């Protein structure tokens, strides 16, 4: 690719300008090594109207830099240009089109703020009056002047003396001061909108804590809801799978789930090679669900049919009591099928031997699979007539 | 109209007087060319009452100004000549009677600042000892510690000197220092307030944006989402039309609904002509829907009849597989009409060729417009039976 | 009423205590004429346990103060006779028991801060040196130190200058300019908080505004939706009938019904004298409705039968066209209940000429109604036979 | 247990390096004491690894610390023995797994203040001149200025006046000044997040509490609600069973719901002996509820039959009119279950004389269980024909 590397260098350039155009307005003995390189850097600004595929790029691109420092002309006419800082708020948003959005929009606020205060630093040196300084130390002084004023610490040791410089101290105050907030205020709200499933997830605990305790719950259960919560974030980073969905349309969702989703499908026997359409037709009525350990899911006699699709963890089976427990199962199986298939209630209970996450398909949604494909029909209803003994 | 230039200049004169009068009250030396206009604006004060179509505006009418300057009455009851102040908390009301109104309440909270500040100066100059200064001097050292006392800078070159003065800057500590704050971070909610369509629409797609990555999703269709979230606000601004209308009444929804849905009425043959009352009882019915390019809508053989109207994009209807295309369809026509015509299963596949935009309505109150029309119910029977070949 | 008076000298001598006890501590000259006052308040502080019908009122009744005064104990030990502050914190809600209480937590908020200044300000005094200065400006000195400390503008016109100091101002800086910010906050927050309902309906209609004007809309529509929320607003506040009783019980949510609809019930004829159990029975499916100027309430010949109970307005009956029109109704009266008298669609058109305010009952309600009741449902069966040319 | 002192020991020797390493760094004159208690910090801290039930660990176990110290290695290199510091972040999640989490979460983010400040304290000491002072007077001038410096005062009394000490003051400025205000902030946000269930039913009862009175509502149901809405507080503390269920999964939501409905259960004399799965099957179905006093529950003679499990209370049953009142019923005892045993309306009026909290289920899961199982059907069949006198 090469529009990563362009639009790099653009940026680059756009700094390179609005770094140097202010301090070269205030010295004036620059523009003499520095007039090839800005040269270069204006033959790629003006190279970037053909590679379009609005108006602050087509007034950036116009020379008056270049023309104001080489007729040395008088300073309300130079003062204007400045219009090649006008691709700064051009490229922010054309440099978005590429990490984190917040954490770009989080940068994007530091190096305003540097050139701001770059900007106003400099823009108070040229109002002090003819000093026999360096430059180092004069643009030192400027810069810790400017720092001062924005972060509203006000320490007076150097302050304004002509009228000149109090007003343009009151300018700096009203709008620069204000400002400053502004974007601080701004950082601080998206770098607390960084990694906001963990700021929920852990709001959601606490709310459920408090209340668990003001009614006094015994430690083996309180200690219980913990385990789960910690399990259920460490495996899922506290994201639910619906409210996300919602938004997106009917075929989108599908293709989303389509991938999901990858896991169960091709892994139980009756899922790959089962066709294309049926599984298009199952995929968005299956539910994650996590049971916990020694936590029963059958009870041997209700009415009603959910078919549990094991995707990891590992099942109990067990009769009415222990009696010789039937048998176990593990991932890639199924259960709780041959209630719907015999029109018969529940026969064995069903207890988890560990953290097992699994899916739930609801009774509609598989008597109407029976009585549309026949293929899965025969084989559940072989499955569950084998399975008898 | 008229009501656009009075207000205009209502708001000219009340902002004239709240120039005026403290720097009147401070230099007694004015007064003596500024009379014809004080009393020009005066007679204008008193030109609103009967053009009524509260009390604030009867206090300011009455003209104590005029009153104290020309009397050159004892400062204690001449501060009372304020009165002509009240007009700006009935005016801007007054004049919000008529561009965005957070653009407006922006503009209002930058003024109100402006015209603080200059009161709080002005106050300042009163309390200092008599000094030959030029006006302008002595007004912009005032101006320059009331942007530093209320920004809460404090440089600390100038200070007060006296009790009374003590007092002063007390006062202004206390009650002028925490509003400027409030009315700062009013500016800054209102100036956030501002587009806040894109800021949802925005937000949406990054919280979406989040969860399919911590699931690894193919490039092919992590970037085929974006697309398609692109093309949805670059056609409808992130706006929904149902969250919009909820809160007004059925008359005014369905006088707004028969505005918005203005396209696709009287664009296909059967929508204009069909009467009033038609259209009138299926205007609410029809949902906007988008469909990406090569995505299916058909899928030519499971159960429901609904019917698209096309409004935008075209379709590349086929059958079970390619097979010899039957056709393509265009703007301003429909498809999937014949399952419910023919009591039938859908018998064609069709897909997008193009990010069509069209119109659904279901099954439900397709049905009931047959059993209530009989010229579209006609209609429908013979272009179905007509279209088979 | 007693209580009203009680809690307010209570009030009044906890504040005097707020504002004498560190004026005491710093200047040793009181406490000579101050006597018989502060064993008068000190008589009431012990004679309000017996009036109870927890711990921090306990402490204040006993009376450090009295003791380490008349003692001129040393400071240390003495520092500890602001016990009787203790009453402040006991005192802000027991006088809650009693105007908006928002309004009250605006007041209650500011106190607090003009004592808590005092408090500083008194403290610092007590720290400088032994000089001969008047008591006044001594104080003044401190408290405006105190102000700009705590406001942090920090003039630094008078700084620390002992490590006692040093320690003292460290202080204040870290716990005292962070406080008060928080309080600045919350005053700020529940202002806003105040009158919360124009607030919020003004949101709602600028949210509505926003979008009906990227669709362009026609100005004859534009401007009367305006109207109608206009009216709602100027009507009704803003406020909704559903979400505020949502959470009252069914009785409590009966008897405020029993009480907000009390003009259309014994208004109409039938509903004055119907009974008790009847119109408790109907009182709660009854909907405030608002139609518009010249706005279409029937269309004579569609479906089902919603009766409209007129509180204020009148509505303009009509036939299929004009073709001089049947009649008009008023306030107290009632129209489309024969539509499901009879068993027939609706027979004529119906038109609001003004801004109607209206009750509409439901067609379940009124056929339950009608086969609970017999008077009701003759009445309504001779008045629809009845009106019939 | 001893992971609750061993983590409490591992925070207190975290801060112990976290205040003393950098005391030494710009002090040499100590290492000369503190050398065997660093050595006995230095071997917990590397006597944690083994004790692992992830890289900041890792590195504060190398010991840099005794060996720049030994050393006098030159200052660029013994900057980098602050690696000591780097258990602060991983120690503060560590010791979380230990009261409330949003208490825990105020104290830390006070020491990380305390902390911070010292440091910046601690560093600006080090880039003064060599003067001949105490210690505790340059430390304390050093952490005056920071805490000025870092709560953006700026009173300037001591302002840096080195260009080296310019831009470390230009740093902690840009970077110290903004942090603070995010911590402030943060302190705020949860000293607010406190009691936040008292927060929520206050705002409940203002909302409702506002529009009870546009609306002007007798007094004596203006303060009827209140006492309803107090009770609740002050018998629920504004909690509802509901929402914070909603979460939970079935099985820890009926293990839940087995732990809180634990006095209804084993009161009644048909609850406790009725089984386990029974129990199992209705604890899920009845609701809480409250009525108040002299409030009508049924009135004798409606449709539906909903079963009143008394909690707590007493009901005050009656007939059509009072007539010699039926009898009166108590704690752990019901009412309303022949409406559905003998399929008959209501025959007895029931009024509450106290505030009454009782449980109802619904006529669905009733008919359920009597449909289920024989004992109790049997037992209430027989209680309901025994009633009827
Ligand atoms: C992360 C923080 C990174 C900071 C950048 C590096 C530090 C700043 C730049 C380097 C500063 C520097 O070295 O100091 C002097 C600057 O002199 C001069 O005229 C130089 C003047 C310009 C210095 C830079 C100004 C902008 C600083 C913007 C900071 C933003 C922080 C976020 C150079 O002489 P020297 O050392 O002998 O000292 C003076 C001598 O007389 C006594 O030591
Ligand atoms: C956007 C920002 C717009 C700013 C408005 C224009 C600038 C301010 C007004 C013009 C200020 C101005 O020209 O300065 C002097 C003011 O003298 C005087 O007595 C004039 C005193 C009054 C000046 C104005 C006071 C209020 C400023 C409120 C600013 C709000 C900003 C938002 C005039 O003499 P001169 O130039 O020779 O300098 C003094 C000489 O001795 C050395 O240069
Ligand atoms: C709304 C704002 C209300 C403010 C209250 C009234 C103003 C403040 C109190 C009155 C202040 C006052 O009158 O000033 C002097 C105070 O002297 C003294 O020792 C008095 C010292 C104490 C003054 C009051 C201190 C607390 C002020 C707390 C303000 C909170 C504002 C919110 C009295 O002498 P005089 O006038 O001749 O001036 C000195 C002379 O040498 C030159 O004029
Ligand atoms: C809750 C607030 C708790 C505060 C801690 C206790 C107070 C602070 C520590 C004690 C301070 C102290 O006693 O003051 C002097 C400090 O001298 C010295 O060199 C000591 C220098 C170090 C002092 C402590 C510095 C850090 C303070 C961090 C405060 C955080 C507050 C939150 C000791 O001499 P002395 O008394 O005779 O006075 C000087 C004499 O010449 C005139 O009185
Ligand atoms: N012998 C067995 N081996 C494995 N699984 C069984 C056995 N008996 C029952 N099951 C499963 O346990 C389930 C319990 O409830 P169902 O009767 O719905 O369906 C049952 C089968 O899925
Ligand atoms: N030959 C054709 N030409 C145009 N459209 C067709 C043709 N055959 C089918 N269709 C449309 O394709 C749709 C596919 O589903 P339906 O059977 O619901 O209704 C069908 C018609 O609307
Ligand atoms: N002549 C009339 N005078 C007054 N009201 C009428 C007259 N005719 C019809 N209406 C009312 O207008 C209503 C129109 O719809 P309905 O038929 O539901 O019930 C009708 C009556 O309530
Ligand atoms: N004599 C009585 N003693 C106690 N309780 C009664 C008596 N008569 C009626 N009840 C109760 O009052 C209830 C009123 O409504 P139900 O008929 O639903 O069921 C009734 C019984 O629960």
């Amino acid at each position: 690719t090469y529009t990563l590397v362009w639009k790099v260098w653009i940026l680059a350039v756009t700094l390179y300008y609005a770094i140097r155009i202010p301090l070269t307005l205030v010295f004036p003995s620059l523009f003499s090594p520095l007039l090839p390189l800005d040269i270069l850097a204006s033959l790629a600004l003006i190279a970037d109207i053909p590679l379009d595929l609005r108006l602050p790029d087509l007034l950036a691109a116009l020379p008056l830099d270049l023309l104001v420092f080489a007729l040395h002309l008088p300073s309300p006419l130079s003062l204007l240009s400045l219009v090649r800082l006008l691709k700064l708020i051009s490229v922010q948003a054309s440099a978005t089109r590429i990490i984190n959005p917040a954490l770009l929009r989080l940068l994007s606020l530091v190096g305003f703020i540097l050139l701001a205060a770059h900007g106003i630093a400099c823009g108070w040196m040229s109002l002090q009056p003819p000093s026999e300084n360096p430059a180092g130390t004069r643009y030192l002084s400027a810069f810790y002047w400017t720092i001062t004023t924005l972060t509203t610490i006000g320490y007076g040791d150097i302050t304004p003396s002509t009228p000149t410089q109090t007003v343009y101290t009151i300018v700096i105050e009203l709008l620069g001061a204000a400002m400053y907030g502004l974007v601080i205020g701004n950082i601080a709200s998206l770098v607390s909108k960084l990694d906001a499933a963990k700021l929920l997830h852990r709001e959601r605990v606490e709310r459920v804590t408090a209340f668990l305790s003001y009614k006094r719950i015994s430690p083996e259960l309180q200690r219980r809801i913990i385990e789960y919560f910690d399990y259920l974030w460490e495996t899922r980073r506290g994201y639910e799978e619906r409210e996300v969905l919602k938004e997106l349309p009917h075929p989108l969702r599908l293709a989303v789930a389509m991938e999901i989703h990858g896991d169960v499908i091709e892994k139980v026997p009756l899922f790959k090679g089962a066709g294309e359409e049926f599984i298009r037709d199952i995929i968005l009525h299956l539910e994650p669900v996590i049971y916990g350990p020694g936590e029963y899911i059958i009870r041997a006699g209700e009415m009603g049919s959910d078919v549990y699709f094991i995707n990891r963890g590992s099942v109990e089976v067990l009769s009415a009591d222990e009696k010789t427990r039937y048998a176990i199962l593990s991932e890639g199986q199924f259960f709780g099928e041959m209630a719907l298939i015999l029109r018969a209630p529940r026969t064995a209970t069903v207890r988890a031997r560990a953290f097992c996450d699994l899916y739930r398909l609801d009774k509609e949604t598989f008597d109407r699979i029976l009585s549309r494909y026949p293929e899965i029909a025969a084989q559940i209803q072989e499955l569950a007539v084998r399975r008898k003994e």
